């Protein structure tokens, strides 16, 4: 019979699904695949996708199939699956990725080979990324105002896919043996080989069921302005309405996020055409995915023609001051402690850690925090964590981290809550625990150089000096 193989990567969901949806269409057999590699990444982030394998494995259950999750690379593993599953049609939802591309060209070529039709459908970003850059010329838009121009001339978006249920598998069913589990099941994070005794319960847990209620509360909190909201100390704290994990692991599609935020406000503001700002989370998002569908060197430097050549400075031990919460700046250290431990922090608290690594502090390139934030954070990808850490460094398209944390969060409770060994300092000194007299110091049972380190710059001169040189450097940018 037909035989049919949903390979998921991103669009780990059983909504808005149409390249799963399609594949099914005909089809005598369906297995939905994963393909995983621990060999070729921090541990919330291997958390949080098996957590969305899992869930995507329990909703499976529910029309009778399991995911299917295969270890190895698919270069490797699609032909073998191929002959031994007796596989003719294989779906996936497309990767505008340039890495991403240039692997889905490569299983499409063997997928050829075997006789096997590959069904590729858009559903990570709202758009078809290369009709925006037709419409733009062959050249992505390179500022966000141009990319706004652009997508309000756009088509508009067709309806969501509908959702994978009994009526939509019909006949197709997922030959399953006895010893699935064993085979084929999702391992833990101590069968990929970590340690888990540190661990506490995931502050974002992995899958579409988390998604889909966290989209509810989501709408709800937005009901209850339309408007960019305005960060309080309170924002720094991961909120049970974040989706941006959730749209990155494509747990939640985008465009059903953009559909039921559309019709909440037609609801509330009674008009059919929204301001684009309503929109700005996932055009934002779907910039940067178009400037770097076509740029393999997105994430460079040197050699990327839309990047600024800027000498940054070469620091190892400053780097992994920064990387590790070291840097003797009670909020840069808290904002850095808390994404290495949970994996999200609030968009501003990114602002400042980057300003403070690239063109605010320490000069060190922003190819260096992209690779940090790569590791720890949760909801950037390839293309969006490229095209951030540019936007930040001055790089394409003055934080003070002192003053910063004091102005949003002045008792210090984000200090405390992050960096246990200052919960002693009065507010006076929190931010800037170097100001302590020694008297102080001893009182909080933390002596600044012995049990938290010293800040690791004088961000005054620091900020002078770097100011001056990015100042210079766009004085004569056509040079740079
Ligand atoms: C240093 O790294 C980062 C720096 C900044 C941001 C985002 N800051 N957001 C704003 O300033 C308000 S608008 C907005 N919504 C977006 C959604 C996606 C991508 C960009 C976005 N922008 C600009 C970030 O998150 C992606 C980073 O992580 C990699």
């Amino acid at each position: 019979g037909v035989n049919a193989v949903h390979w998921f990567r991103k669009g780990l969901r059983l909504h808005d699904n149409p390249a799963l949806k399609e594949c099914i269409q005909g089809a005598d057999t369906i297995r939905c695949v994963y393909i995983l590699d621990p060999w070729f990444v921090g541990i919330n982030r291997w958390r949080f996708l098996l957590q969305c394998l899992e869930d995507l494995d329990a909703n499976l259950r529910k029309l009778n199939s399991r995911l299917f999750v295969i270890r190895g690379q698919p270069a490797d593993v699609f032909p073998r699956l191929f002959k031994e599953w007796n596989i003719t049609k294989l779906s996936i939802e497309y990767d505008s990725e340039p890495f991403g591309k240039e692997r889905d060209a490569a299983i499409k070529k063997l997928a050829t080979e075997a006789g096997v039709e590959v069904i590729v459908r858009i559903s990570h970003t709202l758009y078809d990324l290369d009709k925006i850059i037709e419409l733009n010329g062959g050249q992505p838009p390179l500022t966000y105002k141009r990319f706004q121009t652009l997508v309000s001339k756009m088509e508009p978006l067709e309806m969501p896919a509908d959702t994978i249920t009994s009526d939509v598998i019909g006949k197709c069913m997922t030959p399953l043996s006895d010893d699935h589990d064993e085979k084929y099941g999702v391992p833990s994070l101590e069968e990929l080989g970590f340690d888990t005794d540190g661990l506490s319960s995931a502050v974002w847990p992995g899958g579409e069921t988390e998604a889909l209620t966290r989209l509810e509360r989501h709408l709800e909190r937005k009901a209850w302005n339309f408007e960019r909201p305005r960060m309080n100390a309170n924002s720094l704290l991961a909120s049970p309405t974040g989706l941006s994990p959730y749209l990155r692991f494509g747990c939640l599609s985008c465009r059903l996020f953009y559909f039921k935020l559309t019709d909440l406000y037609k609801k509330v503001k009674k008009n059919s055409s929204p301001p684009l700002s309503l929109y700005g989370q996932l055009l934002w998002r779907e910039f940067f995915y178009t400037a770097a569908t076509n740029n393999p060197r997105f994430d460079k430097m040197e050699g990327n023609p839309i990047c600024v050549q800027i000498p940054w400075d070469k620091n190892p031990e400053a780097l992994a001051k920064w990387a590790e919460g070291r840097t003797g700046f009670p909020w840069i250290d808290a904002i850095m402690t808390q994404l290495r431990q949970e994996g999200w922090i609030h968009h501003l608290a990114r602002h400042a850690v980057a300003c403070f690594l690239t063109r605010g502090d320490l000069w060190i390139s922003w190819e260096e925090g992209m690779k940090v934030f790569e590791e720890l954070l949760l909801d950037a990808d390839w293309s969006i964590n490229a095209g951030s850490w540019m936007w930040l460094s001055c790089s394409s398209f003055c934080y003070c981290p002192v003053g910063f944390g004091r102005r949003t969060d002045p008792n210090g409770d984000y200090i405390r809550r992050y960096l246990p060994v200052l919960r002693g300092f009065p507010a006076k000194y929190i931010y800037d625990p170097w100001n302590a007299p020694e008297g102080i110091q001893k009182v909080a049972k933390c002596l600044i150089g012995v049990n938290y380190p010293k800040p690791m710059v004088n961000h005054a001169e620091a900020s002078r000096l770097n100011i001056e040189r990015m100042k210079q450097i766009y004085q004569q940018l056509s040079r740079y």
